[PDB]
């Protein structure tokens, strides 16, 4: 446990009663709305989203990085955070890797999740940056580099993420690639598409029969002209063109200024090629901010769109979650808790929409009701069905007071040796 | 017939002559020495044509006000013999865009007409945007995507005649686009909505003859403020997909979200064989529907080096319908699109002017600064002469609207046609 | 009088009263734990006013098309019948905001129809973006910054007439939004033509009374696409400022830049005294002047935010003029208006919950996680059964459009007015 | 010379034919329209811009940095690298320092610049980033930090960089921080502002009289929610609070989707605040690509508001212009020299404006030639005007070819060793 358990219960204790009267106050308020509280809380806590090993660690920007103190210095410190942000909101079961960042031998990585309560989410392969020894340089590009012989090389490097990720449980690859021009002219935009096909296509070989090969599109950064996959419109034509395991990923921060993005989503899921999520808030650009802290509704309306899939029969939906944040000036492991928290927050909001009243406001065209009807459901404070659900689950009441109340960033701070050089 | 007089043609044609012969020679000098033949060029040029929107000659405005000028058509006709001046004196807009229900009318007649006058008709452009007198059913809430099945019935029914239409007076292309979508979360179910516009187009689908074309136009927002079922080229791509060989895809310039790569979607939609047509104009803010290349000429360039590149590279069965789609809120109409039919020529010659094989030699060698320096040296060079004198090889104005200006037009037809009033728009 | 039959309001109250009790207790309760008083909540709720536009109470529609409901008011005098029945249920609204030429009428019968449907007037609205009939020059190109002499000097006339309407009526500010820009560069000399607005607004300013607010509006764009002379809260300060103290700037929520940070501009203004008031709407592309918070919320309670920490600051003499601008295409106005004078109340009411004291702490700690945290509790927080207390205890509807639908009224004055 | 001197006169030999031709073409077409192109040229060969010290160095962003031979370490390779630029060009004379990164004895520093024939710019101070040693971070602010220490010790940096300049030649300090917040309440936006504001008038204290205090905004970027000094209104504001000798630095990228940003140099320059001009382009952010390689249009717009000053010479107005530019995919000084012919290019090209004739147009509100008579200008390629006045003034007439030809790039590869082979 990295968390003692005896300060978890305390703490859930201090905050017992309180917790009582808001559930129950909540309880009778979704009664009298005709929804059963328990079925929303048994649903809540079984929803999952997979947490970035490289989440743990403090991001920084091009202009600069100001560590914290006890930062993981590899892997499996990451992973001994991660499984921090498990224990107290068990809502991140599933940690995602990516390599070469987090290579090292499978059967430790494997050994070290199981001991922690951990699994493997999705793997993510890096040839947006050059590590040692590589023969070729991914200045120019890597999948649909105009050499053969980079876009070959960058083929073997996701073959050999499939490969890590067979070995410790997981079951998708997700490829993601900065790929593109900072000049017109530079490239030629069909051509490089093209390459950038076949080089997925040779990857696209190496899947196993259980797995999923997700493309992430991204309007900019780090190419400032153009990008390869670009958006959502190129993004479907690669998985269309892959094939049945082949579908797409969306990063909330990776769309045009006023995107609608809940319809993207929408879209991408009635032509079955809605293989995940990246979640992550932002106001300018990529800004990779906590979720739900710029733009609550929107994270909401996401969730409804996921949610009405179910509830119009959308068969074999099984959408990877997974967050994707950089956190620059707060204690990773108390962003990602909170973040983790703001999706199932949203996700709860999403489930207590009346559908039935819903589909009848749309069907006569009353605009007014049909929104209001959504936000019946958002405006729900649904914080006691959290807390709840991870009450029950062996979590804390109060995540990030939990962890606080515990000194695990002081114990960390001091066992592990902050980089000098 | 010719409504600009032949002698004012002839007469600010000679008057700046001279200096045409001496930039024109110039231009062909350095091309020369850039191993281009500037004729072959002038020969292109002179070939490239962009359709008119019979609703582009009148004045123009937005939801707070409209201040119409003077000589404003009254219909159709009106709005062809002012389509006419733009032709006679650019040489670059022989066929005129029909909307329906503005220009109905006899097919006869408007065949006739422009026969007349010297014009074609381009795509025919259908409208359940807007509700007509007489209507049975609203498009308040939607069209072909309406919840209302008679009302999508209603929508299909009228795309059909605008196809019957077309048919009798040469045209061979439907645009269909629509304001269909949704102003609050939750009004809209974004799937469904989408499933009944998809079925609703293939009943449209049904009604083109063989040799014709659907062109469904995508746009992020307005009127819809929230959502909008055909919003992007994602969308309109899945569309064209679904529907069928004869359904392609339209991109209007200000349609797009801020910062938008709108060049790579056209490279795109060429592609995947489903670029059916471009509505110029530009942009700053929104939908401006501002002169093509006033806002941002380089990229109205950058949109045709992909065409010409595509054009130079045997792309078999490219021929994408372009027009031109603007609102002239300040200016004359006439004078507008004449400048606008211009600068869409000016980025067409200027794509010509690329050095293909130095281009593709840089971007294999992922020479970045000389590929974008090789853009650069067909965009900096000022095809005008080009322009100028393609114009006047085909019986048409050096200066265009130095001419226009000259024959009094404008004056006349103002004398011809009853008074405008303006007014606010529709925000009450 | 009632627009709405009291028997109606007292059925569809008693209808919702034993939920609401119960709602307001738990809150009540919750917000006990929390250190605050439910009551010193809904008192000050009550007391929050924002003005209804005469213009929103009918159909809006775009440069594309206009799709009227049944029942569309004829004039001003049917729009003022209406905005009763908004302040009426949701007793949030009782001040109209006019517009000229669009309201001009007897300012005597204004009044006199506003004291018996219990409406009060607020700040006047000129219109110098389009034409008037009769009008001897056309705003084609501009008004009080238009290159020519007489075009300007109309155009103050006009703005001077507003006051003359406005002071007849119990107005005390002239709120003035105008289209002046250009469509393409080289139109306009960007640095003559706001020389010349400056010189306009002068004489404005100058014909102003001393008990009076100039308010001057910017936006990025709409109707000028390449320039706008009053573009942006930059140049409006400047404008207040050269000015004098009497006019201040005003801050339409969807005259922005894509991304822009809305609130930082409202912090700036009250910190440099300029902030005169707001033009509540919400929006996701450009001036969609949707209903407000439909759909950004938390962006409003973000505004609502700097208002609250401004009384916090101890700022003194701050009283900003709130005004809902929006456009009801797709829905019944008054139903629109009725859920966006709510949700103002809503964004007012849960920054009225953030604990400052604790905010304050985690600001000067730097304990960004805990600060944003401290702003969320309060927001996340259902303040509905506040609103419909407050309501409810002032003559209004715990649910005001249901009991506005139970009424019939739409039908009523669809019957009474024209097709 | 860093270019030999042999080689420069070898490749303009090469072209000085063709120029003649283009030169008295364009001399007598501009003679038909009135123009004197000797005037033109003229002032031309006069127009310069500061070139940065980091802008030689290839540039990176927060995903990866991949750098090309001979990258220039230190201010003393980079100094050795901008005279190239100076030498070809003729336009970059004075170089921008940056501090700590450019930190040297100012006797040598002086001594280089008068050996490489270089003058010395603006000061840049650095308070977005953490230098070794350092007694406080900069993580959550500097200049505007809620903590005293933190705030006096940005001010005492700020001091030290004016000393630094006092001894070099310059006369002016920029200065731009990273401060804001990326989350709603962590900062009070007004509190933050007074302390900036506090702040940076112990900086203008130490100003000595013929000095200029630069201040610029940023719409966001290391901050992703909110930025305290944000855009030019808030600018504004400080240069008006700060005094006489406070103006504001306009950078092209550092604005909000479709702002208008030549309306905001108009209006600075109205109100005579303009205190410089940071050149750079950009299609989605903050992209630092080359100045024109996107929308030279936008930058010829930017120089009609100057050139416009310029001719009658407004009270304040005497701008300092930089090129402020990151060079992730190209060679660091070719971009340098094609953003400096970008620049002089749009300058060139304003100055053809028919001041009279435009005018006429604004006056009688005749739009289209209103717009016309700006395009006769922009449309007019005035290379052989940038050429010519390269060649009278010891420059190159093609810079990147002569730059190519020299060489220069392989000798500085050969005497500067890289990370790897
Ligand atoms: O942190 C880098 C990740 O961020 C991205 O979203 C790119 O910005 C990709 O998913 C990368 O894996
Ligand atoms: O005038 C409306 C036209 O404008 C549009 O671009 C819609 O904005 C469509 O093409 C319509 O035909
Ligand atoms: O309805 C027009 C109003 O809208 C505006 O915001 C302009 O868009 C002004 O405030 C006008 O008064
Ligand atoms: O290289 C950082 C420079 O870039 C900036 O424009 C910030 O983006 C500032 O001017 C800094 O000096
Ligand atoms: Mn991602
Ligand atoms: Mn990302
Ligand atoms: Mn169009
Ligand atoms: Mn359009
Ligand atoms: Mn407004
Ligand atoms: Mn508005
Ligand atoms: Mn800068
Ligand atoms: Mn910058």
């Amino acid at each position: 446990f990295r968390i003692a358990q005896d300060v978890v219960a305390r703490e859930n204790d201090r905050r017992a009663s309180a917790l009582k009267e808001d559930y129950e106050a909540l309880g009778a308020n979704l009664a009298r709305r005709g929804v059963d509280i328990e079925a929303v809380t048994a649903k809540v806590e079984k929803f999952f989203v997979a947490v970035p090993s490289w989440g743990v660690g403090t991001g920084g920007t091009r202009f600069a990085r100001f560590p914290g103190t006890g930062e993981p210095r590899g892997i499996f410190d990451k992973l001994d955070d991660c499984a921090v942000i498990q224990q107290l909101t068990r809502a991140t079961p599933n940690v995602s890797l990516h390599i070469p960042w987090d290579k090292a031998d499978p059967k430790e990585l494997k050994a070290r999740g199981d001991a922690l309560g951990l699994g493997f989410d999705a793997m993510n392969s890096n040839t947006f940056s050059d590590a040692p020894g590589q023969a070729h340089s991914y200045k120019y590009g890597s999948l649909s580099h105009t050499n053969a012989a980079t876009r070959a090389q960058a083929v073997e490097h996701n073959l050999e993420c499939i490969e890590i990720g067979k070995a410790i449980g997981s079951k998708a690859l997700t490829v993601w690639i900065g790929d593109g021009s900072n000049f017109p002219g530079q490239s030629n935009f069909t051509r490089a598409f093209e390459r950038y096909l076949s080089a997925m296509a040779e990857i696209y070989k190496g899947l196993p029969d259980d797995w999923k090969l997700f493309s992430e599109h991204k309007m900019y950064e780090p190419a400032f002209y153009s990008t390869v996959v670009q958006d959502w419109g190129t993004n479907y034509l690669i998985a269309q063109t892959l094939g049945p395991k082949a579908q797409c990923l969306v990063d909330l921060g990776h769309h045009a200024p006023n995107t609608n993005i809940e319809m993207i989503v929408a879209r991408l899921i009635q032509f079955g090629k809605l293989g995940g999520f990246h979640f992550n808030d932002s106001k300018y650009g990529d800004d990779d901010l906590d979720a739900g802290a710029i733009e609550p509704y929107r994270l909401f309306l996401v969730f409804n769109e996921l949610v009405d899939a179910e509830a119009r029969g959308v068969k074999g939906f099984h959408p990877a979650h997974m967050i994707n944040q950089s956190h620059n000036v707060t204690d990773p492991i108390e962003s990602l808790i909170n973040s983790a928290n703001e999706i199932r927050r949203a996700y709860a909001q999403a489930l207590l929409v009346d559908r039935a009243a819903l589909s009848g406001y749309q069907e006569d065209n009353d605009a007014l009701m049909a929104t209001e009807t959504l936000k019946r459901a958002y405006r729900t404070d649904v914080e006691p069905i959290l807390a709840e659900a991870r009450r029950r689950t062996g979590g804390a009441v109060d995540p990030v007071a939990t962890y606080r109340a515990s000194g695990y960033r002081a114990r960390v701070a001091a066992e592990r040796p902050a980089s000098v050089a």
